[PDB]
């Protein structure tokens, strides 16, 4: 939690006057958003934020960070967001907090895409963290059954017994896959599944990973 | 028109007592739904319908066909739906009426999936009809621009000036591709596009196409 804050704050250093800046979601990106808001008020930093979720929108508006829709910009200069897992090939799993779909839409349109994480998110192979898959409401139960038949071990995302509904009005089914030896293939295969909106594998996307740990902060370059 | 009704009734002959039946839309498929409703009213037929559109839900409720969602049954035995285009390899363009997402969800779950159309929907190559592409609201305009830059001639689906919101709360962008000589590759490419929920290429799905004729064409499948 203190490590999550050092990572989110450090990332705010990559933001400059005149940037369009993607604003991530989740307990680590939250510190980055806070810090961007702090620089906008103390320094007069001139940015325009583009959101990745309704929670982030509310947080940015409270902080006074000016906002525009992804629709209203042609590209995003820098986006900082968290990750549930990051492998050594700079593929990740995202969506633990429910906002994978808008996070992938903004990440795809980002020139310098940065993840912030604590040391515990660096894994040798993706998959111990259940893969979030955003799914159409209509026919989701039939889809869940198909995923059970395939051995993906699904569960609906729910909080306090309430089935989770995303910002774009879908559900999430998490897949207990254990290990994803070829996340490119597996993402591309999930892309052909009718009833799947988006999934949480972010492959070949991130440019820089900022890792805060007990020993200090490491800045890991993907070098595409 | 008389032939379309004969074709829609002929497709209802695949429906038997005790089936779960998908109920679609289309200039010819409308007659198939009327005929199921008549067999329920007049011949004691016992079925459960699963519709692809809220216009068919109203139609079926007027006729007293009992309905359920796709989530409340195990398998759909027979689905009859329309199509905007069907090619000689039994791929098709659907979604001209806006219902592509529920049509594809119901189609995927169907054991005997039938399209019933008239001759003008049979084409040599798909593409003269605009391809519907159902898209996530957030970033839809930027995606429109990307499709424009790729030469796909997009237009947002709108009615009376109002951008169309699909049943699952997305927009549609129709692409004027002209000709889609490899619909499998094109659908694959859309399926990878971040921001696309679904698209109107139904490839390798349909079992049988019934054409006003009346002719019954069997797909490989």
């Amino acid at each position: 939690e203190e490590l999550k804050k050092i990572a989110g704050v450090r990332a705010a250093q990559y933001v400059e006057d005149g940037m369009i800046v993607g604003l991530g979601t989740g307990s680590t990106a939250y510190y980055f958003v806070e810090e961007v808001g702090r620089r906008v008020q103390e320094e007069g930093l001139q940015v325009i934020g583009v959101t990745t979720s309704s929670r982030t929108t509310a947080q940015a508006q409270a902080l006074g960070i000016p906002l525009k829709s992804i629709d209203e910009v042609d590209s995003v200069d820098v986006t900082v967001d968290g990750a549930d897992e990051v492998d050594p090939n700079f593929n990740g799993i995202k969506g633990g907090g429910g906002a994978l779909l808008m996070e992938k839409i903004v990440g795809t349109l980002t020139k310098d895409y940065i993840w912030v994480v604590d040391e515990s998110k660096m894994v040798d192979t993706l998959g111990a963290f259940r893969l979030p898959v955003e799914v159409v409401q209509y026919g989701a139960e039939r889809l869940f059954r198909e995923f059970e038949k395939k051995g993906y071990k699904p569960s609906f995302r729910e909080y306090d017994g309430v089935r989770f509904v995303t910002d774009m009005k879908n559900f999430i089914i998490d897949l207990d896959l254990g290990s994803i030896p070829d996340p490119i293939a597996f993402g591309n295969m999930l892309d052909h599944q009718v009833g799947v909106v988006e999934h949480g594998l972010f492959n070949g996307m991130v440019n820089r990973v900022i890792v805060a740990g007990k020993d200090g902060v490491r800045i890991l370059e993907a070098n595409k």
